[PDB]
């Protein structure tokens, strides 16, 4: 079990086209034949599914020994029927265009899902970052985007990186500014080519912690839907049940603050060097405090190696957060859990999803989690695009027009029970006076993100009892995937063809 | 044997480094020492190899019956050392990312063999021309070049496309016209953009026999060279020898009749279908007739259907010139002939190599010979970017400049033999009477190609006489490109990097 | 006597306009009144002399110890009458834009007076390359035309650097390289951005030579002038009289070989450190050795160290060719010689100027000799703005057609005398047997540069006499200058203003 990560999305796509086909030529409201308009839909379907552009790359580099060295990199667009295209740029010796292919095609559907105005797209460099000098990946960044941008594949209008697996808002920064001195110099929109920039330089309040907001949003909005919970036969809420995390990186750290935060207890965590069992609960800013002393959560003296795969741990609530096919057929008859979200891209293999719906457990489909940091990434691309700090405008107007309604409401009643002159005292509450002077950066973001995967949770838990899914929620997210790419297809006159 | 295309002629270029790796060192001239030459040179070898750019598309296109249909279509960029890029596209089912690759990397050794300022491209589309419609190959070839002029990869100042296997002036019209009315409208270069076009179109005579003339000048730069003939036990002379042809198609055709009216009979032919063999000579002028009358070579009621594949027929020059790895470790035992001249792109695999240098028969590189049709592809390219007939401007100049030359040397004669007042009568040949007026567009095509590969098959005798390779005269050529393309990267201070 | 370097050429400009605005009137064909036409006149004068843009940069930079450094940057572009502007890069520690702005100027004049289309230009750069790691300069001179990219001061159509003072091919290679991959990268003419490229980088042969070649047939074009000879009291010839040299660096290393070959004995040299005298003659080839061996010239055992300055030294030709001012109102009156020709630029002081032509000393401009250098960069500019091997095309049919005259000749004859059958033998000479194939690359280089200063050195001839001027050829030579940029501002309808 370990299918080329491009036939396994596809193998996805294709039970997700197997159901929508009927309940879409019904839509199709063209003049033809009943079996003509079916030889239209699959025809679309055939369309969506490859990627439209897939470049491929080789960088001379000199290594600060003087030595050189050629790197391979990638980048997909899956598709182009939304512009721009979104997509991280991730290093790893493990990258490859079979990979970024599917990779690609997955972003396609998570801004889909979570309707968000952004094609499909990823890039590669077949790289170990552990191995070079944080010089070597400014010159590897940096001619990255000198390749990419000459050929149109970054910049406002085309494509929008943003970080993925072995790169930050360190890397991140290098890319915009290589790209605003170099080639959309005179573009008003230059700064907005990345998402994922430091805040200094165009970034948004949490767009580190913006993943671990969207798994937890995400599993909030399942663990407090009791229709589920009746059927895996658990309790909505978090501090009655515990949870474990594949991979301490970015989204396996965030996603244990957030959901460590209402009392669920992480059990473990582990990543390639071993794993950290206690079944009590570990302190995410202490084991963060040794990833930046001692070098791995290994050593942690408020826990225990475990002879053993997190993915077999006993728990509530199974979060890969690492790589990829993870879960698989050999590892799926060992679960031992009741729910698996995903924060990786794709961490369970096909055959393993019938297990899992066979052992009665849902999987929460990694479309629809690790999306929030898609729909963060969007706010930073469209703040930098009104070149405006959200919501300055009206800071001192919304004080004003606020405490001017509530001042209106105090003198009107002063007229009618002001018979007795009593100053009726209208004055805000604690909330409220937080929120006066209007929508600040950080306000839109932890409302946007929850309100985005509020939408998104309730159309995958319509769609799964339209057509009677029970708990593969996956395949449900395919099919509200499908259906809104389908439809700008449709419409579009597809091709001047 | 049947290597991966693009491992094989790497595995030409390997033996090429082999080899210069040492006078290259003693020719670098900075100031290090001679291990850190040697660590300089490999390196600078290693960013040679691959390809710097390999693009891949995907084409919704509209077949007459309404059905959709994908297309998958590739375009690698070898190298940027020189720029624009050159190479044709291809139409076959047969095409991959893997030949394009290696298609794309031979041009830039092909250029760099005859000297011709481009790098390597290549293009190819999955697709049977056989199959569809004339309506849909230009639905087909226009969209993908809007495809690719879009991202960077067709322009005059890029890429220029040009025929190859089953693409004529037909669709070339179509590419130089969409480029021309869409991206590049302003452009003063537009037409520019590929080379092949019909004449009317911006062509060059003979662009069709091109490559023909290429296979011919180049089988005549060694059959006339007695050093070799010498090795090889046969006759400077064509009227004395005979030849066959694999694959009619375009290079096979014009093969024949260059090679065919200076006495060397053409024993035999095939394609896809059958083979066509007649001890005695098939005239190219009637057989041309039946691919526009009966649709294949067979049937040509001159000759006889062969029960046999033309790479093992008796003859004295075999022509390979319909596809890759044709001759092979399985065919090589069977050749009986003793020259192979290659119009095809490397259909030799290179373990047939040794047992061609065993069997003492020499094997003529395809760098060398199918160069020709690049060389006047280049004379079109320069054509149509300076926007003048060549040589329109000093006809009626020339013309007269040369009348007062023979008439001063009559003046002066008619001063000292003059004394008997006799009428000394300067007056043009036959043969200068036509290069009065100058050099017309047909000339300088018919010589800068015969020049072009004069210095080449010197350049390649100088070299395999250096290094003692005998009859490989292909690794004889691979050195005489790697010298080249180095001294580019050498010099240029590779990379800012 | 040390004016303000801007402050001199205005100063030489000035007594140019004085002289030509009389006979500049009488050429004006409008129709106003006398005085009117005056007004007209001063006026456009005024807008020839100042510079119409001088940019100003700075640049954060890395060095190799980690630490920052600003690097104020220069470039001025003089006029704008003629597209593009070309002017040399020099590195010194010792350039500022009151500097930049007078060379800048002189190079819109010395393009006038050699009658190539230019306007001028300068790039100074405060940096001393003595100091800096080979890699820093790589990231100095490729951040420097990054930020005149991006503002529009280098590309083929608006500016074209040159190598100039502490810069050679090394660099000039750095910026096309830089400018081709970031900015110009779909333009056709690219790699035309800058000039002194390395020859497998698009130069031409004896870019660097080029310059002396210029000192050579200017001095030529004057010693072979009796009419100033006999004044200043010397003889016609090389071989009879000596020669010194300021600056051992690039014009004057070749001004002393192609001045060497000809009999003239070089008697001295020096630089920085110190002077180098031999009244006997020094080997230009074996104390070029010193400058790769010893770092200098001093040492060379094959003369002495001399207590004096070159400007001082007894000989026949002063050749000042290290830096501007040199020779000055406290040198003048020591200078002991007969002709001070200029490799430098400007480096005579306006007030020696004077005591020159009173100790009836003749001083060839700068503007004329200097100029050789602009005149083969222009050809290079050309050369790869054509993207063809110059008479490449051409090779195999003028060596056929010459072939045809010279047998048409003997064709003819053979009909009037050959009554006894005699064959006469019209056979090519030693010399044209070179010029059958026709004008190769380096051919026209020879000849261009040794014609363009043909026709200069009349034009200033024709010029000196016409006005009286005597030995003041460098006044003669800004009347030259100035009269052929007036009629490109006053016919052109100055300005839409
Ligand atoms: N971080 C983000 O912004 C987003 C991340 N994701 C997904 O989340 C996943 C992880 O988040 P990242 O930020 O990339 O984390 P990261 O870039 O910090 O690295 C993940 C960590 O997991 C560990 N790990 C990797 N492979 C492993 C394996 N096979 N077994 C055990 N441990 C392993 C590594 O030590 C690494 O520290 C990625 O696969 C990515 O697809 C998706 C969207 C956004
Ligand atoms: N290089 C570029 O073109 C960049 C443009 N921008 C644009 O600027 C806008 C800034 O808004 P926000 O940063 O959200 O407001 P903000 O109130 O969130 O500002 C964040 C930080 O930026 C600093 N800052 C504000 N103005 C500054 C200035 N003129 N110079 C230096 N630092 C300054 C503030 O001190 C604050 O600490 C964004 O909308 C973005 O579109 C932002 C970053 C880089
Ligand atoms: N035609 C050109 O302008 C140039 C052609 N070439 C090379 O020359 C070769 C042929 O020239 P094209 O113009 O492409 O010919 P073409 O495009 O006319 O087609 C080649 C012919 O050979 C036959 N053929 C193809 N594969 C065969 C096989 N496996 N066995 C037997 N017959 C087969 C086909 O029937 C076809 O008619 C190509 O492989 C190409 O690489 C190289 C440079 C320029
Ligand atoms: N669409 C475009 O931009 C094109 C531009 N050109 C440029 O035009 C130049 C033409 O030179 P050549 O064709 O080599 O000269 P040529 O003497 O070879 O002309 C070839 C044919 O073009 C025809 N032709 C010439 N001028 C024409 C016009 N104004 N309208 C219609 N047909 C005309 C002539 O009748 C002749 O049959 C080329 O240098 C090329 O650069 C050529 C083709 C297309
Ligand atoms: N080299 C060229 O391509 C062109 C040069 N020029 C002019 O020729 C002059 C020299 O040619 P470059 O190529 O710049 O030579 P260069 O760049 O090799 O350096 C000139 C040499 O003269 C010596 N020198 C500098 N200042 C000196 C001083 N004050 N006293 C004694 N020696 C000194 C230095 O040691 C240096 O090696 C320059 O001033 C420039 O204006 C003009 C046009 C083209
Ligand atoms: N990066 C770019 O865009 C460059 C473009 N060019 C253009 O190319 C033309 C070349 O003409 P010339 O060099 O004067 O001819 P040339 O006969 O003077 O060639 C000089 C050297 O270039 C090498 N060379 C020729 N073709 C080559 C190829 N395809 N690959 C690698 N090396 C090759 C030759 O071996 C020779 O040693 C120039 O007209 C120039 O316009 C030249 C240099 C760089
Ligand atoms: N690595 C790390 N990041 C943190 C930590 N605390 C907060 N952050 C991030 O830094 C941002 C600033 O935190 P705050 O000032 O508390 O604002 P906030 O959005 O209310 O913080 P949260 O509600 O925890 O998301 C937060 O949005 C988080 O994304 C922490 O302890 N460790
Ligand atoms: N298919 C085909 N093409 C031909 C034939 N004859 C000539 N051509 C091509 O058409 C062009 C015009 O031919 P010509 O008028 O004879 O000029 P040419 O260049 O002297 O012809 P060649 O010397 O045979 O190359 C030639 O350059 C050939 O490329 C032919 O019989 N069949
Ligand atoms: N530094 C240096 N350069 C040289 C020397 N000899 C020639 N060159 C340059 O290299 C080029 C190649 O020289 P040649 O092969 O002799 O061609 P060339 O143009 O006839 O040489 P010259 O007539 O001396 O200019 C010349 O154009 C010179 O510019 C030399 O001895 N030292």
């Amino acid at each position: 079990d370990d299918p080329n990560f491009f036939k396994m999305v596809e193998g996805f796509f294709d039970r997700g086209a197997s159901i929508v086909e009927d309940k879409l030529v019904e839509d199709l409201k063209t003049r033809e034949t009943e079996e003509q308009k079916r030889n239209r839909v699959r025809s679309i379907l055939r369309i969506i599914k490859p990627c439209n552009h897939v470049l491929s790359l080789s960088f001379p580099i000199r290594r600060d020994d003087g030595s050189w060295e050629v790197i391979e990199g990638y980048r997909a667009q899956h598709s182009q029927h939304r512009t721009p295209c979104k997509g991280g740029i991730r290093y790893s010796t493990d990258v490859s265009v079979d990979e970024v292919k599917a990779l690609a095609s997955l972003m396609t559907y998570k801004c889909a899902v979570v309707d968000v105005p952004f094609g499909g797209a990823k890039a590669g460099v077949k790289i170990n970052p552990k191995n070079y000098t944080d010089n070597e990946l400014e010159k590897i960044t940096r001619r990255f985007t000198m390749e990419l941008a000459k050929k149109g594949f970054i910049g406002p209008g085309v494509d929008v990186p943003a970080p993925d697996m072995s790169t930050g808002e360190r890397e991140m920064s290098w890319i915009a500014d290589t790209y605003a001195s170099t080639i959309g110099h005179y573009d008003i929109n230059a700064h907005a080519c990345v998402t994922g920039k430091p805040i200094s330089q165009g970034g948004i309040h949490g767009r580190i912690s913006a993943t671990g907001r969207g798994v937890f949003h995400g599993i909030e909005n399942f663990i407090n839907e009791a229709s589920y919970m009746s059927i895996l036969g658990m309790t909505p809420g978090f501090g009655d049940k515990t949870f474990v995390v594949q991979g301490f990186g970015n989204v396996g750290l965030h996603s244990m603050r957030y959901l460590h935060r209402f009392g669920a207890k992480c059990i473990t965590v582990g990543e390639s060097d071993g794993s950290i069992w206690n079944p009590d609960g570990i302190d995410p800013k202490e084991l963060e405090d040794f990833k930046l002393q001692h070098g791995t959560i290994l050593g942690f003296p408020k826990a225990k190696i475990y002879e053993g795969s997190i993915l077999e741990v006993d728990c509530d609530i199974l979060i890969p957060a690492a790589s990829e096919k993870q879960l698989t057929k050999s590892n799926a008859p060992r679960v031992k859990a009741k729910i698996i979200a995903e924060g990786a891209n794709g961490p369970t293999t096909p055959e393993a999803d019938k297990i899992f719906l066979e052992r009665n457990i849902m999987v929460i489909p990694d479309l629809y989690l690790n999306a929030g940091g898609v729909t963060v990434s969007y706010f930073e691309w469209l703040n930098n695009l009104n070149h405006v700090s959200y919501g300055r405008l009206t800071f001192k107007y919304e004080r004003d027009s606020n405490y001017h309604l509530l001042m209106s409401v105090q003198e009107s009643l002063e007229r009618k029970f002001g018979k007795h002159g009593g100053t009726i005292p209208i004055v805000p509450t604690a909330e409220f006076q937080d929120r006066i002077s209007g929508a600040s950066e950080k306000d839109i973001v932890h409302s946007g993100l929850a309100y985005t995967m509020e939408r998104s949770a309730r159309q995958i838990m319509r769609t799964a009892m339209k057509y009677n899914l029970g708990l593969d929620l996956r395949t449900a997210a395919y099919v509200n995937a499908i259906e809104k790419v389908f439809r700008v297809y449709n419409e579009a006159g597809v091709t001047f063809t």
